[PDB]
RNA sequence: GCUUGAGUCUCGUAGAGGGGGGUAGAAUUCCAGGUGUAGCGGUGAAAUGCGUAGAGAUCUGGAGGAAUACCGGUGGCGAAG
């Protein structure tokens, strides 16, 4: 058990799925959740409710930890991105900062083929 | 015979013009290790598929290949490609 101050989340929004881990500074987990694991199934796994409150049941799990003055990063261009930070200033954690990361490849390697849709 | 076409010499200017050799950063994948955990992925909707042998997430180190975000253009060079 350990009292944290400024502690590590780490929100990865894909346009499938919604994962949020609380980490400490040093990137060893605390806890996780997801939006499948919310009980949500197949599509409405992408709503930002479903974001929501999956960022809730993190919450819940990692408030025995005594995380507070949390600084939070998010990655990602899937939908919720705000929700889940609104979830998390309302279970009454502080947010002192936050950062946004997201992949550049530089022109790295080929993606795959269009979709004929 | 002549200098107006054509060509030679002196001084400068711009350029992804070509061939050879080095080197750098970002990203994908694989491998090893640390945290910890039951989902991940995909779709109109699903299923096949991966996960307790420890995945996905997150941090550290390494391997290898390929291509050069922004500048960037309404831009430039080449006989064309
Ligand atoms: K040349
Ligand atoms: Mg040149
Ligand atoms: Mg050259
Ligand atoms: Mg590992
Ligand atoms: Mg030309």
């Amino acid at each position: 058990r350990k009292q944290v101050s400024d502690g590590v989340a780490h929100i990865h929004a894909s346009f499938n799925n919604t994962i949020v881990t609380i980490t400490d500074r040093q990137g060893n987990a605390l806890g996780w959740a997801t939006a499948g694991g919310s009980g949500f199934r197949g599509s409405r796994k992408s709503t930002p409710f479903a974001a929501q409150v999956a960022a809730e049941r993190c919450a819940d799990a990692v408030k025995e930890y005594g995380i507070k003055n949390l600084e939070v990063m998010v990655k990602g261009p899937g939908p919720g991105r705000e929700s889940t930070i609104r979830a998390l200033n309302a279970a009454g954690f502080r947010i002192t900062n936050i950062t946004d990361v997201t992949p550049i490849p530089h022109n790295g390697c080929r993606p795959p083929k269009k979709r004929r849709v």
